[PDB]
């Protein structure tokens, strides 16, 4: 049991695909060994979480998990639960001499404007010791006080070519034999989503044979 979604997750910023503008800017922050609070904006599955993790790794080295946490801001128990979690993580010093800790907050734009103000307090309460990376689908859905407190990064849909080239790399690494039409079927099914595509590729490969379009629809009927 191995999940290729994780085995083939970007380990460094250069390994994120289809977001070159954002990556160049982000790499300059690692060069300077510091980030401001960050707002990542774009369609689901474009790699916002992946680039946050790749940034943490570049910033902190192999012990990055010690100083990085992920949580969903739209927790069904309300903003005060999320805010409590943030307090707990924040109140110990960074581990291993890292300059700060990173909190990735997913789906921050599903917060009401009230919750967002609440969350903006907590964010300010910890600005020296922690850095926040907020994820959202639309900038316009994040309150102005948060927008101006952050460097903004707009993620774009990843092009078919970029997905194709990456899936091929993964096939090469795992010794998967896939036909041309199999690869086209896999891209079709992806819907632009790398997680869906890689999951399907792993299931198709587990069969043990040449992967074609029929194997793709078979995997996908059993989703
Ligand atoms: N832009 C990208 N470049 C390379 N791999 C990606 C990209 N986006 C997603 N992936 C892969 O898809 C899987 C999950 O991506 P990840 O960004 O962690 O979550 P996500 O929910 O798909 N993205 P997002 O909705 O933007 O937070 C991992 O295998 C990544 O390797
Ligand atoms: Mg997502």
């Amino acid at each position: 049991f191995e999940i290729w979604v994780e085995k083939y997750r970007p380990r460094t910023l250069d390994e994120v695909v289809g977001q070159d503008e954002v990556i160049q800017r982000l790499k300059g922050y690692v060069e300077r060994k510091n980030i401001p609070h960050l707002l990542f904006s774009g369609p689901p599955g474009t790699g916002k979480t992946a680039t946050a993790i790749a940034l943490a790794r570049d910033l902190f080295g192999e012990n990055w998990r010690d100083n990085f946490i992920e949580m969903n801001a739209s927790d069904e128990r309300g903003i005060d639960v999320v805010r409590h979690k943030i307090k707990e993580f924040a109140r110990t010093a960074p581990i291993g001499g890292a300059p700060f800790k990173i909190i990735f907050l997913d789906e921050a734009d599903a917060l009401t404007a009230d919750a967002q103000a609440a969350l903006r307090r907590t964010m300010e309460m910890y600005s020296k010791s922690c850095r926040f990376i907020l994820s959202c689908n639309y900038v316009s859905r994040i309150i102005e006080p948060i927008q101006s407190r952050c460097a903004v990064f707009r993620f774009k849909p990843v092009p078919k070519e970029a997905m194709k080239k990456r899936l091929l790399e993964i096939c090469e690494k795992e010794g998967v034999k896939i036909t041309e039409d199999g690869l086209e079927a896999l891209i079709y099914i992806s819907g632009g989503d790398f997680r869906k595509a890689i999951n399907a590729l792993q299931g198709a490969a587990a069969i043990g044979e040449v992967v074609d379009a029929d194997t793709i629809y078979q995997i996908t009927a059993t989703a």
